[PDB]
């Protein structure tokens, strides 16, 4: 009988187990809920490599075709996948007390609303008998019951100032801003999301493996202003003795939270290229919050030379979509040049 995971009691222990036996060929697992099943073949991403404070943080893949994919710490773990055209995430923390403060930290929205169709929102999940093992939120569902106000990238980028036998190793540097609480399900799939809209690009994984780190920083923003907090991030690393002789890797300043005029992030823009990366230039800013799933990706992309486009559906859009991936040839040749490749080792 197939392994499967049962949404309405879903637990740490229930996704660390079925992942944690997911070998080198792949495992199916069936998911499960009322009047719902969907089979899906899980296999470990190998690209990327994670750690959150020296805990390492495994993530996992579905087919194209299944929209699901996973993350395992020894601390928590996530599985998102698409229902209906939505993104649903099940959040799942091992240790009782810091499962508790998570879900009340996801409640604090919705404690003014009342909807009597807040649970499709947000539902903490209990163990088949009173203790959150998980909780499951629709983003998109969230955003309909709230009516929040909507956050955006207007102007979010500054101007600075054969097949390689194996992949290049970049380590993208995300240091947690001074006095920011920062999640690990939050980050990690940021970090997850944004590895991924690279690796689609022109067969990168070829070119790139993506390392992240995160660390603290001392540096805080002087001000709400983001183009004024990305000139002094950049700063405080060439200030910085510590980062001596890594200033041809990526940093983002990460936080909870977003800038003046509601802007999600800052880049420097185009300012990564694997020949020639230096002086801390490739840079920039970004929240970390559920509701704005792909910032980090978007703003990864405009260090590695995308522009904003036309088209709604794309992570390059000047406006928040939620959408995760690039859409424009034009970026995705610019992407892909600064990452090392050219038209004719094809795809
Ligand atoms: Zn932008």
């Amino acid at each position: 009988v197939t392994a499967s995971i049962d949404l309405q009691s879903v637990s740490y222990t229930d996704l660390a187990t079925q992942l944690n036996d997911v070998s080198d060929f792949g495992k199916m697992i069936i998911l499960k809920d009322n009047g719902f099943n969907r089979q899906v073949h899980v296999s470990m991403d190998k690209r990327t490599k994670i750690q959150l404070d020296n805990e390492n943080v495994r993530l996992f893949n579905g087919r194209d075709k299944d929209s699901t994919s996973f993350i395992l710490g020894d601390e928590f773990a996530v599985l998102r996948f698409y229902r209906n055209g939505e993104s649903i995430s099940y959040i799942a923390y091992k240790e009782a007390q810091m499962m508790n403060e998570i879900a009340e930290f996801y409640a604090a929205p919705f404690k003014k609303t009342r909807a009597i169709n807040e649970k499709e929102a947000f539902e903490c999940i209990y163990d088949s008998g009173k203790d959150i093992v998980s909780v499951k939120i629709n983003i998109d569902k969230a955003k309909k019951i709230l009516n929040l106000p909507e956050c955006d990238y207007i102007n979010d980028y500054i101007k600075t100032p054969a097949v390689p036998s194996e992949p290049k190793t970049v380590y993208v540097i995300c240091l947690r801003e001074n006095g920011s609480t920062i999640y690990p399900n939050e980050v990690s799939a940021q970090m997850q999301d944004a590895a991924n809209s690279v690796y689609a690009v022109h067969g990168l994984k070829r070119y790139v493996n993506f390392h992240f780190v995160l660390y603290t920083t001392e540096y805080s923003c002087p001000s709400g202003d983001a183009k004024e907090g990305l000139e002094g991030f950049t700063a405080s690393l060439k200030s910085n003795p510590k980062a001596e002789g890594y200033d041809d890797q990526i940093y983002f300043l990460i936080r909870w939270g977003t800038w003046d005029n509601k802007i999600l992030g800052m880049s420097w823009f185009n300012s990564y290229n694997v020949n020639t990366a230096s002086d801390f230039e490739a840079s920039g800013m970004s929240t970390t919050q559920l509701m704005y799933p792909g910032v980090m990706a978007h703003e990864l992309g405009h260090i590695l030379g995308a522009e904003h486009t036309d088209n709604s559906k794309d992570l390059m859009y000047a406006t928040f979509t939620g959408y995760l991936s690039h859409l424009s040839e034009k970026n995705m040749d610019i992407i892909a040049k600064n990452l090392g490749w050219e038209a004719a080792d094809g795809d």
